[PDB]
RNA sequence: AUUGAAAGUUGUAGUAUGCGGUCCUUGCGGCUGAGAGCACUUCAGGAGUUGCCCGCG
């Protein structure tokens, strides 16, 4: 079994990287899988190797990607592009950065960077942070480009959302 | 003096204004507590009895 384990950030942000990990699993198959919750970890095990879960990540994300292109610097008015993104800044660095962890991936090559997670993903984060007596200037949360677009990917394939 | 320390989810606001439970209406007309009827029939205030007794204008 691959037991996948899932970083430990926010048990709602871990909540959609560890439940867009199904979603990623099944485009490529990985039968006979399940969730174990660990209040905020929520591990998952399943009996599948890393290729075929990549090939399901790129899957979803290329399904994404030909919705993004549907409609339209491209912004369009999709969950992951307009719908969820509050920020209009927001609208044009989603798809970026999904295309991004595309041309990397299928290349057969990880992820080097990180990226700033947005409110939608994770009401828990923001712009600043209180470290003794004040802020940090920009923004002191950030994660993994893989963890950040297959949490993008759970979210608009399971989550709804009414705007 | 605890990643706690400072902090109004705050101030101002009428469900309010005019709107008939209203106009017409017999508890109305006819009706014998009436006809027959002995307080009637028998009946003694009744039976006894010295104004009594004496008398010179």
């Amino acid at each position: 079994f691959n037991e996948f384990k899932t970083p430990q950030i926010d048990p709602i942000f871990d909540l959609y990287v560890a439940y867009g990990y199904v979603v990623s699993l099944i485009r490529g198959g990985a039968k006979e899988a399940t969730l174990i919750p660990h209040g905020a970890s929520y591990l998952i095990q399943t009996d599948v190797s890393n290729e075929e879960f990549r090939h399901g990540l790129v899957d979803a994300l290329s399904s994404m990607l030909s919705l993004h292109i549907a409609l339209a610097k491209l912004v369009s008015d999709a969950d992951f592009s307009a719908g969820a993104n509050i920020n209009n800044v927001y609208w044009d660095s989603v798809p970026r950065n999904l295309e991004k962890l595309m041309k990397d991936l299928e290349k057969k090559r990880s992820v080097k960077g990180t990226a700033t997670i947005p409110i939608t993903l994770m009401p828990s984060a923001g712009k600043y942070m209180l470290k003794h007596f004040g802020v940090q200037g920009g923004n002191p949360i950030k994660v993994d480009l893989l963890n950040y677009a297959l949490a993008w990917v759970g979210f608009h394939y399971y989550t709804p959302y009414i705007k």
